[PDB]
């Protein structure tokens, strides 16, 4: 019956004892969580409960819920800056609202107003503010997430779901130190009629073996690689920059395509807004496989190679293991000019160096 | 390192749940008394198991099952024999591929034999669940997943393994299957984990399913690559039963190359045709084109999936292309499905003697 909730019903029941505040420049990525979480509840009886407000605590889940036997599950990832005005900002969250919409849709989980769970979210924030570093290389990462819990064991679309929000302190990193990629071809991580164009959990659980693999080999992302010719598809959890003279000999940024396999990241859509605007070298969202990437670096055709994703913003690429051999990527050894210029650019937008439309002001 | 059975923790109910009528039973959906549950950690290992009354579990809102899907389950029964003996059958099978499962996972291994005897204690403490009909049955669902309280994407250093029990009716509510057929979507993939157990694999294929009940279909025939290959009839095994393209009776099976589940229903299956010795058993691709080739051919006898929850499931219609093709299963019989039927359900409920079944501890 009630099709959505909204903000203006919130429930506020603020923690008794705040936590004390960590260190920003000691920060493991995801592992500090803030005083308070946002909780929703949804049956198909009676739809939407009101969102609250309330102290961190564990979830209460009946143990046939569907998240835990068959992954219906989504998140999301976005930050908060506090800007060198001491305002807080968000970068982009409306993308991700209609990429969490999106990603409901293809789980079956039940749609949501768009407006009313970013409002929510900024009032999340806005009471937990001071957990938001007091740092221009910290931020607090924002971890909307929507779960089955429905109380039955049948393959079907959930009659009871919980979306929550935790909120978690982070630096700059995770722990430019660059790093080196796992290429096994032996796994994929996404295919043409999955759901790796979606940030549904499922999606991960069946790529951790890889990422595993990857560590033990000193590595701390998996290149993942597609098809009889090797795509590379994604740095591990982020898209994929290639900086380079193509094959035409004209310098290109280059990035896989959107096919259904690639996850449209928010980073990934800013970068390529930037390069075009720039105008000073070719951008394609084009095929790029292993072959052509090694052919590239014996004719010293590559600049530089980096991830891009929410936690990362620009992560530069020094190593590739492939077939037992280490290939040396020159990223480093050319500034990495490109990567510190993005870097520099967002980093001055969401930290409010300068004026953006891709960034709100906190309500 | 594994937990030990010789080591249960048991809290009996001392308020117990009514029990529901054989007949009227939705597959999944009523509980029984108590639980297994057993804790993991990195630092310490397994912990002793518990059997205790049914519970909501109290996870951190970071556990890496609610994220990132780390999961996997099980899916066996519990049969009340003719001679009022509870049976488990081939349940050594289950264990294999949940040990397989977890390793793919990145979930902590344990013992296979130790796990098998606690599921036995938990059924033998709710062993009045398991339905007096010799149509019903206990099932039984082992669960494992993650739950570290780390946003982190890594191995679990935190993980919960329990054990749910669930009687059921025959089937889920021959009433044969109509199958929705749409390319557009893929179960799974070489390089992926579709030959396990795994969460993962079942999120992603919810949006085909409600499709196909949008449809009238119960079940998705998931199809794979440029000859539209038939894999699996939606959460079970798929079988074609058929003269075959040299002439010769078979029974058709997609072979286990890596995006098809090896399910303990289609491994009997096998093991009883190739025993039988009467006509080829074959592990082959077979195409929707082999399909309709067949079909206007008058060479198809038979499709059924199989699977732990139905046993034999026949296919009566594939919907594709927006053509209803009707598979003649119900006009041939159907007498290989009856027999495997008839087969399976006389071992279950001890009406033979089997090296499949097992008498409850
Ligand atoms: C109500 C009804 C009437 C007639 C035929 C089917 C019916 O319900 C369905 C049940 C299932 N279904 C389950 O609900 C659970 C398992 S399971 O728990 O045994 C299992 C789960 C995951 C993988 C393998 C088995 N396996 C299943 O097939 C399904 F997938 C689709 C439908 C539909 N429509
Ligand atoms: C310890 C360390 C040292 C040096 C570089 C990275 C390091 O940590 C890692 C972090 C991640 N990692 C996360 O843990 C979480 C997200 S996330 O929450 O932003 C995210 C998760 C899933 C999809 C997209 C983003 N994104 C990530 O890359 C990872 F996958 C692998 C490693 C490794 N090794
Ligand atoms: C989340 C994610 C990205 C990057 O998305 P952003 O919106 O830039 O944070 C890239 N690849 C994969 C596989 C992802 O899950
Ligand atoms: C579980 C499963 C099967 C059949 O397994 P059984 O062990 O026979 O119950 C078939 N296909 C899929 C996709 C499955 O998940
Ligand atoms: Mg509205």
């Amino acid at each position: 019956v009630v099709g959505t909730f909204k903000a203006k019903d919130l429930i506020v029941t603020p923690a008794t004892i705040l936590k004390e505040k960590p260190d920003p420049n000691n920060l493991v990525f995801g592992t500090v969580f803030t005083d308070h979480m946002l909780t929703v509840e949804w049956s198909s009886e009676f739809g939407w409960e009101k969102p609250h407000i309330k102290p961190l605590q564990n979830l209460s889940l009946h143990p046939g819920s569907s998240a835990l036997h068959y992954a219906v599950e989504l998140f999301e990832g976005l930050k908060a800056f506090r800007g060198v005005d001491n305002k807080i900002r968000l970068f982009q969250p409306n993308l991700n609202m209609d990429r969490m919409y999106r990603s409901a849709v293809r789980a079956t989980l039940p749609v949501f107003d768009k407006e009313e769970l970013l409002e929510c979210i900024q009032q999340l924030v806005k009471l937990d503010q001071e957990w938001v570093p007091y740092s221009t290389s910290a931020s607090l990462y924002i971890r909307p997430t929507f779960i089955g819990t429905e109380p039955s064991l049948g393959v079907k679309k959930p009659t009871k779901a919980l979306l929550f929000v935790l909120l978690s302190p982070v630096g700059p990193y995770f722990s430019f130190n660059p790093v080196s990629l796992w290429a096994n071809p032996k796994y994929v991580r996404a295919w043409k009629g999955g759901t790796g164009d979606c940030k549904m959990g499922g999606n991960y659980g069946s790529s951790l073996f890889a990422q595993c693999e990857a560590v033990d080999n000193g590595c701390q992302q998996v290149l993942w690689l597609y098809g009889e010719d090797h795509q590379i598809t994604e740095v591990g959890t982020m898209n994929l920059f290639l900086y380079w003279i193509n094959e035409d000999g004209e310098e290109e940024l280059a990035t896989p395509p959107l096919d259904g396999i690639i996850l449209p990241g928010v980073t990934r859509r800013c970068i390529l807004d930037l390069a075009h605007q720039w105008g000073e070298f070719k951008v394609s969202e084009r095929y790029l496989t292993m072959d052509d990437l090694t052919t590239a670096l014996e004719g010293n055709r590559v600049r530089e190679m980096f991830g891009s994703g929410t936690a990362c913003v620009v992560c530069p690429v020094s190593d590739i293991l492939y077939k037992g051999e280490t290939i040396h990527i020159p990223t480093m050894e050319n500034g990495p000019k490109l990567a510190s210029r993005i870097l520099s650019k967002l980093t001055d937008i969401q930290y409010g160096r300068e004026e953006r439309d891709w960034t709100i002001v906190l309500s």
